[PDB]
């Protein structure tokens, strides 16, 4: 308890024995006299504050060697509002004196107090006062106004197109933000009624003969089917009308959406709350869930969602590509072994979804990574038994493309492409536990040497996190019991080290990858030392390096992967 | 609504600033020439600097606003540390500037610094400086280090003897150490003779005040009772005798309060344990755990012969409560068989004779030669026969009828005064409303209750009973009722309360530092006891998180007796 700290307190004496000087009416070393009006302030806060204010009061002039203190040259206006401003941390504006008073607060480098003034006008802001704020943010050229004003045409677009400040407002710059995917809508024709409102008179909507360039920047594709199928059927030929021509393409051949994609197919929402699909839940019986209920440690809650033609499978290799999740295939073994060859992939983003038509693969419990348009099976097993011949397919063709057969018999195993690279480690042939580890690189279509895992585990799937495999631990009576792994280490087999990452609380094989928030989030699997399924989970970053209590989990699940992918605002909505 | 934002790294700012002005050589206000030296340095920069020269020569006297101010007793030794401390921003000692600084300060005037000096060289006391140690404590004598300068002085009285630090150490601390009897020690054989060895040289143990301001019967006089009987004659003896004949006397402990038995600390609060809870939790609570407000939660203990009574009766007389049987069929009727009484003057718990008749829930005052119930009630139903509880006694006799037909009715010492809002006969609604007043055994005339509103949730508001309110099946429907009727005679103007959400009928009263917090309550939407529990303050017309009982139950009775030794350390 002798340890030297900072002081903190030499502020508030300084403060206080500078206002109890100027109470007394001695020491004036600072005095500003405006209008004959005297305003007593502690000026050692004031000059320590910035520089500019400093340089000014003690450049070295007469005036900084005598008792009073004249400043010749300048503007006494501006000069006592930025004293008054830095003293007493306060705004006091008008209705016509808020821009004096921002630029006198930029004129003393003061972020905060003129970012809270610009706040509190736009949030206080009339509509018969919209011509005194655009003006105001093109004049103070603020760092912090212009965003401001921004964030708030984003947010009170719709109100503003009923009304004229619309047409008002610059046409190329509402344009330009809402050619940006960052702006707020809930419908196409509501972004098309604004367009038109931007491109023609306000009064004239409430002319389609000329096509404004405007016109372009609304996403055709993402627009309802029949409301699309409306305007392309009264729609002239011009470039509109391409467009138009090229959603209904788009809409009519949504099998092969995924090989179609354009530039104007994108979407525009959020990211995070990373929704799981499928997986086996213990409690309270073992059947499929069919509903989107996950806990997303990013919102700090249980992530709240509604599963919308959720296909009941357990355990199902998830892919994801084009920003779309697709499952295929998926064992059962929980309930029973039984092959499954049913497959559907889902396309959030174009609001539909697929019926991907799987071919004969005997693989089961076994994960496919689609790189590139060409995906490659690893791990599976026989009809009744494990196999090593692992034989690819491409979900892109359905067809069954020839890759790498695995080194040795895998059950219940996984395998991941790392940096476009396959890689299977431990695993079971059967009985017996395999150990070696083998990373068949896809493009070469070969097998090829990998370092080994630093602890024998076995029955561990491999997955790509951070382009590292971040799998340590590992839980099953394949080691030989029921024991627990009492060491955990992270070896890169492609960077052929221990590289440094975050510990595995609990050791679990097979665990689900999931990133979100920057954060290496496993969950899943088995413990054999507690005999059942772990409802654990920890969300925590190496990059971080912050150690706190991840989210809980709504059920203990076994099998569930999720991947990043843009969620509607919807979501957020309730 | 202006409001003001400060910056946590102002002050390096402020330093940078001073710095900044200092080798400027400009904006030079104070002229000062002392023993022939000229340097110029600003004024506020120098205040700033130092502690002391801020509330010296900055003080706005007349000496603060002249050309020239005088210093006296300022050597070289401060201006140097004052220069040092400036550019380098640390202010700590080393073993190389501890008595100079000790030295320095005597003549500076400055309390401060010779405590900071005094603290410093406590953390860095050695056997090789005791004497500059001994020096620097008689120089300042801090009011924060003086309780562990007598505790050391205490601990090595041996070396004290003949040490010089013996007589600058504190006095009156060592004095009220040895008097104290709730000290931390492991043990109380070698304890007592250390203490021993210490209060009196060992030649002794082979006018005065100090000698009387212990208060030998104040503190535990069952260990100092042997030691009190070698010694010479005193009159601290008279309550070793009175305090013998209280281990026989369990059952009128309420009644065999004394002037000395005052109740030890104000450390009352909510435990949850005792009570029988049926909803909305179906755990019974056995874990005794007494919170900790300075840890802030009630970690688990050892609660070893822990008292268990499952819905015992909730009183406050002097810290004393007295209950026979005890009923909850409200909320679920539960048979029990322990009792168990809350008595923190004496710090004992005993089985108190359980009554013929189960009366409780009601309001015990402890006047007369016993204590009296208000008519009387079985289990759930109304009994024809009237008789009065004495579980101290165990005397089943008849009593006079109660001018109200009450039974398992609902009442409580509010702030230490007997109270009844409205009534209810048992669980069935009436409409006829009656205040009798348990205390006075009598149906004093009040003001009749315009709205037949009963079972509420009653909390401390103008230091008053209040209820605001209600919750039943008589309005239609779950609303609140805009009627609020509070009689308050000692405040004379009805108390504002929100309305309560959760009707409490018979339930424990607990005061705890004029705060009132309820626990469980009556819920006839959901057909169960209320499975959270809320407080709603009027004056702050918010929804709070209070203290979160372990077990959500209604009606159960709080024990205050003497804390495990792993609770009480937290």
């Amino acid at each position: 308890v002798n340890n030297t700290y900072r002081s903190a307190q030499h502020s508030q004496a300084l403060l206080r024995g500078l206002l109890a000087l100027r109470d007394s009416g001695i020491l004036f070393d600072v005095v500003l006299v405006v209008e004959g009006r005297h305003i007593e302030a502690h000026r050692i806060l004031l000059a320590a504050s910035c520089d500019y204010f400093r340089g000014m009061f003690a450049g070295g002039l007469k005036e900084m060697e005598q008792e009073e203190v004249l400043i010749h040259g300048v503007s006494y206006n501006a000069m006592c509002q930025i004293l008054h401003f830095i003293y007493t941390s306060e705004l006091e504006l008008s209705l016509s004196n808020v821009q004096e008073t921002l630029v006198a607060a930029c004129q003393l480098q003061i972020p905060e107090i003129i970012h809270f003034c610009c706040d509190f006008l736009m949030s206080w802001v009339d509509e018969e006062n919209i011509l005194d704020v655009y003006r105001l943010a093109e004049l103070f050229d603020l760092s912090r106004l212009t965003e401001q004003l921004d964030t708030y045409i984003l947010k009170n677009f719709v109100a503003f197109s009923r009304t004229d400040k619309y047409r008002q407002l610059p046409l190329e710059k509402v344009y330009s933000l809402l050619s940006s995917n960052r702006l707020e809508v809930s419908c196409e024709t509501e972004v098309y009624e604004g367009a038109l409102l931007y491109h023609y008179s306000l009064e004239q909507v409430q002319s389609l003969h000329e096509p404004p360039k405007l016109l372009e920047t609304v996403r055709f594709p993402l627009m309802e089917a029949e409301v699309l199928q409306r305007l392309h059927d009264k729609l002239d030929p011009s470039p509109l009308r391409d467009t138009v021509a090229s959603a209904l393409m788009y809409h009519r051949n949504e099998s092969l959406q995924p090989s179609l994609q354009s530039p104007q197919t994108e979407l525009r929402s959020d990211f995070q709350c990373v929704v799981g699909f499928g997986g086996i839940h213990s409690t309270p019986s073992t059947v499929l869930s069919d509903q989107a209920k996950y806990l997303n440690p990013l919102l700090g809650e249980w992530k709240h969602f509604t599963a919308s033609l959720a296909p009941r499978m357990s355990n199902q290799g998830i892919a994801v590509l084009n920003n779309f999740v697709y499952l295929i295939g998926g064992d059962n073994n929980v309930q029973g072994f039984r092959a499954e060859s049913r497959c559907w992939r889902y396309d959030p983003r174009h609001n539909r979804w697929f019926q991907i038509q799987s071919l004969q693969q005997e693989h089961a419990d076994l994960s496919v990574c689609v790189v590139g348009r060409y995906i490659y099976a690893v791990a599976g097993r026989d009809y009744h038994n494990d196999l090593n011949a692992v034989e690819r397919y491409d979900p892109a063709t359905n067809s069954w493309a020839y890759v790498a057969p695995l080194k040795r018999e895998v059950y219940a195993h996984a395998g991941a492409t790392l940096e476009g690279k396959m890689y299977i480690t431990c695993g079971r042939r059967g009985e017996d536990y395999l150990k070696e580890t083998h990373c068949y690189d896809p493009g070469s279509n070969t097998w090829h040497t990998l370092a080994d895992g630093p602890v024998r585990r076995a029955w561990h799937g491999m997955a790509t996190l951070l382009n590292k495999l971040y799998v340590i631990g590992g839980s099953n009576n394949d080691a030989g019991y029921r024991r627990d792994v009492h060491q955990v280490a992270c070896y890169s087999c492609t960077s052929g080290q221990w590289s440094s990452v975050c510990p595995l609380p609990a050791g679990h094989g097979e665990p689900g990858i999931a990133v979100l928030d920057n954060r290496i989030y496993v969950l899943g699997g088995r413990s054999h030392n507690r005999g059942s399924r772990t409802g654990y989970v920890h969300i925590y970053d190496v990059e971080k390096d912050c150690w706190e209590e991840g989210p809980q989990l709504d059920n203990s699940i076994s099998g569930l992967a999720a991947c990043v992918l843009t969620l509607p605002r919807s979501l957020l909505l309730e």
